[PDB]
């Protein structure tokens, strides 16, 4: 059973990535999977199922829809927009939203209203996460843990993005991607097809950073 998000949930998944990026001392246990969900929503359900079947994997496709979940937090009833995911519980998704909301209030208290590029809903949050995946892919292709080189290459290449996001923690995010590619090798095929299609055309500064990072996995 594999979740195959379609184009319709791409904005939702990007916001989930953004929620983690604004979280102070964020738990990046699910970032590898969330990043892979974003790549699949960019490829679309049809292309994702095609990649897996062609790569030889058997796939029981799970439809991904947005649902409103009612949950009691601090005595008060709250409405959360969550995705129907077999790989990520409603509880985990809601806790990511709760923790990010705590960080966001701290930000308001520190600088007043937050600029677009510093928010959880900035359009490049998913791509920022996928830039770490591009660094991990290089070290899995070049030979069994080039983790120190990933962190150091990340602090240079993603210096502007680290300044924008407190939860952009290269060590934790790289560990999460290493873990998902080891545990679910079918995600390597999905990421490689995503990277080939993306490096054809953007776009934004982050889309440009990603294409250069991805292209490096082959040449100079
Ligand atoms: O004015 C806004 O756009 C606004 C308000 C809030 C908030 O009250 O947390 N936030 C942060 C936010 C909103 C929804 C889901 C997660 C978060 Cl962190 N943005």
């Amino acid at each position: 059973s594999i979740d195959t998000p379609n184009y319709d949930v791409q904005k939702h998944i990007n916001k989930l990535c953004g929620m983690l990026l604004i979280t102070e001392d964020a738990n990046h246990k699910f970032t590898g999977l969330i990043g892979m969900l974003y790549a699949m929503s960019r490829l679309g359900r049809e292309d994702t199922i095609k990649i897996l079947r062609d790569a030889g994997y058997h796939v029981k496709a799970n439809g991904v829809d947005v649902t409103t979940h009612r949950q009691d937090i601090n005595g008060k009833e709250m409405k959360f927009e969550v995705l129907t995911l077999a790989s990520l519980t409603t509880e985990i998704q809601i806790n990511i939203e709760i923790e990010s909301r705590k960080s966001y209030k701290k930000m308001l208290k520190e600088m007043g209203e937050v600029a677009p590029e510093y928010r959880h809903d900035s359009p490049d949050c998913g791509m920022i996460i996928l830039c770490i995946a591009a660094l991990v892919i290089t070290k899995l292709a070049a030979g069994r843990s080039g983790l120190t080189a990933v962190i150091r290459r990340a602090n240079n290449v993603l210096k502007n993005e680290m300044k924008r996001y407190k939860g952009l923690l290269p060590k934790d995010i790289a560990n999460s991607f290493y873990e998902v590619f080891e545990k679910h090798p079918h995600f390597i095929d999905v990421f490689v097809h995503f990277g080939i299609a993306q490096s054809s055309t953007g776009g934004s500064r982050v889309e440009g950073i990603f294409a250069g990072l991805f292209m490096n996995a082959y040449g100079l």
